[PDB]
């Protein structure tokens, strides 16, 4: 996150940091045994890391937990990350306490001007890299899908939406891929991709949540 600020320990306690030795991608907890982030997160022997603000100390809160299977969506596109999403089934349920909690999922897709809450441990450098250990926030509002498709011609699928700061210097980055964007409660968005990071009239691209309601739904209810 760039521009953003610390969250304050487990003020966000549906955000997962998913590990494969090192924390490379966040996520977000729907229920107790199920996570939902970026397909171009995949990778084979995840650990889902909950409870977390320092990912680098072990503070008392944390619930380590295997992946025991991984969904990526059936029409992820790596090239153009349309239907940038993936489930990550958990092999024991989380404990759901003031810490460790899920989000909702949307029933109605969230409006233009609408300020949602974006947070992970990505860099905090528009220039260069710096990598915080505590989570960090940022709130943003959802851009016009006109200002969307001008920032990104030819870029922009009805699966995605922006969110940020036209004038930059506010934005997601490398790192929080997969986590949350969460608007008015419910889980509107998935950190996808973007243009750098915080550059001016590249705002944040995000997964847009509330077309795969169904997907998830049935998929839970199967696996
Ligand atoms: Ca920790």
């Amino acid at each position: 996150i760039v521009g953003g600020y610390t969250c304050g320990a487990n003020t966000v306690p549906y955000q997962v940091s998913l590990n494969s030795g090192y924390h490379f991608c966040g996520g977000s907890l729907i229920n107790s045994q199920w996570v939902v982030s970026a397909a171009h997160c995949y990778k084979s022997g995840i650990q889902v890391r909950l409870g977390e603000d320092n990912i680098n100390v072990v503070e008392g809160n944390e619930q380590f937990i295997s992946a025991s299977k991984s969904i990526v969506h059936p029409s992820y596109n790596s090239n153009t990350l349309n239907n940038d999403i993936m489930l990550i089934k958990l092999k024991s349920a989380a404990s759901l306490n003031s810490r460790v909690a899920s989000i909702s999922l949307p029933t109605s897709c969230a409006s233009a001007g609408t300020q949602c809450l974006i947070s992970g441990w990505g860099n905090t450098k528009s220039s260069g890299t710096s990598y915080p250990d505590v989570l960090k926030c940022l709130k943003a509002p959802i851009l016009s899908d006109s200002s969307c498709k001008s920032a990104y011609p030819g870029q922009i699928t009805s699966n995605m939406f922006c969110a940020g700061y036209l004038e930059g210097g506010k934005d997601s980055c490398q790192g929080d891929s997969g986590g949350p964007v969460v608007c008015s409660g419910k889980l509107q968005g998935i950190v996808s991709w973007g243009s750098g990071c915080a550059q001016k009239n590249k705002p944040g691209v995000y997964t847009k949540v509330c077309n795969y309601v169904s997907w998830i739904k049935q998929t839970i209810a199967s696996n």
